[PDB]
């Protein structure tokens, strides 16, 4: 029992972190096989970031200008290429610690663990959600660029995120491992607005099931609702509309607890309309949306 | 910017997790150098747990009855001893992945990362606090026994906790790495009460400083208080009394923000007396107490 914002064990990812220096800029890189991946803005000075022409900036750089250091040893760079917003540095040595891995582009509302790094060194791990507006509310300081988000399925690490930028609002933006930004963001020191964010409804419902499983049941009521009625409430409270696909993924939790998805929707409806009245659910005084139905099933069953 | 419940990178600890089986019971062990540490209740059957005589139960066991498996390979047990509530299995091979380490007994209110494990396999990492009543509000299922809590200072892992038991209330109890329980708990299937828990005042204050650093300042007021006046409020709201030692550890945060500790106490006093009025601080609708002043300084500066 107990329910925690749990992150994946970060070991397999720690073995991949390297420090990349180009000119006077240092950030983190991901060394997988014989390739080091990092944000392309490693090649810019602070003055370049205002309006960078990355093609022109990269043309002034050679293999020998990219300094890659893994722990305490130096990697020899034999090729460099830009793919979207990421640089790929071909090295002459394959990382002996390369885990089984994939590069995946996650959907908004999905969760992942972040290994926050500085100078190629891991400092912390936390679990977070890709917001519906494609931002992440991380914890990143200058030098954290190149830190990655990932999920793990038994022995396979699926890298889904690379940190690039902190927006003027303090929220974070980044790319998939092919360098494509999540959201409408560009890697430039220009004010950029993130869309209106919404609460991930299916995740809140999954979290309400985790609460019932762990004994927090005060919010269960004698009511039920319809998808249409629930969506009227969701719209008013800036919750993502619930679809039959979301109901389907909640099936295993509905099966375990015996509480039909639409009965849980009616509990959620009442909490949205009445608040928590000073009570807590799983030690939280607000509706938590950073646990997917898959995360609740995994945590509540002990998937290693 | 951003503030997360961040755990230490778990890599160095993952390399130490093993599976220990004795009879029909399997749990997790910690392999450091040529010794495997695990909860002594690995030797009990479900029937033994009601009122176990561990000395008598261990006398029926030999080195060959303890099966230790690290990943996929078997460790040869050449010695066994009980130290308080932990068994120490001497193995013929030193763990090649043994990090620099220490065994430390943490104080209540201190924080640590937990690597939750099942069958010697890591499944998740989360950060938590040792409650003032010596319990931890973890996330543990059957088979999680032997999972450990730790802190990391550059390259040194300080192990502070080993999970043993889930109390009838759903909270967790365990030992230091010498097998001494934190709190008044015994390793027996008998109802055991944890003391009245209190909120870790110094941690809430540290977290209010993290909020000011990250831009959440609405709770700052035009008031100040005295240690005596603040402690009257703390007593009424079941907060630990603040001492000059706590004020002293908050000095670096007071120095950074320019908000005197007693001015922050007056903000905390007003939040205790008025609640949050439907507002949030660092994405939380309640006063967070799982970040020490050291954790806030480390996270807010980027200590790797
Ligand atoms: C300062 C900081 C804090 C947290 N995350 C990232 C950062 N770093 C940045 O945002 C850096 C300086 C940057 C500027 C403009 C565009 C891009 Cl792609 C990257
Ligand atoms: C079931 C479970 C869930 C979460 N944590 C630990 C556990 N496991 C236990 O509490 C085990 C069965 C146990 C019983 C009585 C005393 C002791 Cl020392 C250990």
């Amino acid at each position: 029992s107990g329910f925690r914002k749990m992150a994946f064990p970060s070991g397999k990812v720690e073995g991949c972190m390297v420090q990349v220096t180009c000119g006077t800029t240092t950030l983190n890189g991901l060394w997988l096989d014989d390739v080091v991946y990092c944000p392309r803005h490693v090649i810019c000075t602070s003055e370049d970031m205002l309006n960078p022409n990355y093609e022109d900036l990269l043309i002034r750089k050679s293999n020998h200008n990219f300094l890659v250091q893994a722990g305490n040893v130096q990697l020899r760079v034999i090729g460099h290429s830009m793919q979207n917003c990421v640089l790929k540095l071909k090295v002459d040595t394959a990382n002996p610690k390369t885990p089984k891995y994939k590069f995946v582009r996650i959907q908004p509302g999905q969760t992942f663990s972040v290994l926050a790094c500085y100078n190629g060194s891991p400092s912390g791990v936390y679990q977070c959600a890709m917001r519906p507006n494609f931002t992440i509310k991380g914890s990143f300081l200058n030098g954290s660029c190149g830190s990655v988000g990932f999920n793990i399925d038994y022995d396979c690490v699926s890298f889904c995120y690379m940190h690039h930028m902190e927006l003027p609002t303090g929220v974070h933006a980044g790319t998939d491992l092919e360098g494509n930004f999540y959201g409408p963001f560009v890697d430039r020191q220009t004010a950029q607005a993130a869309g209106t964010d919404t609460t991930i409804t299916v995740n809140v419902l999954a979290w309400l099931y985790a609460a019932v499983i762990n004994g927090d049941r005060w919010f269960l009521n004698r009511f039920t609702t319809t998808l249409n009625d629930f969506n009227l409430v969701a719209m008013k409270y800036n919750y993502e509309p619930l679809t039959q696909d979301h109901v389907d993924i909640l099936g295993p939790l509905s099966a375990q607890t015996g509480i039909a998805v639409l009965d849980m929707c009616a509990s959620l409806k009442e909490l949205l309309q009445n608040g928590m009245n000073g009570r807590t659910i799983l030690g939280s005084a607000l509706l938590e949306d950073e646990f997917t139905p898959f995360d609740v099933v995994r945590q509540c069953s002990g998937v290693t």
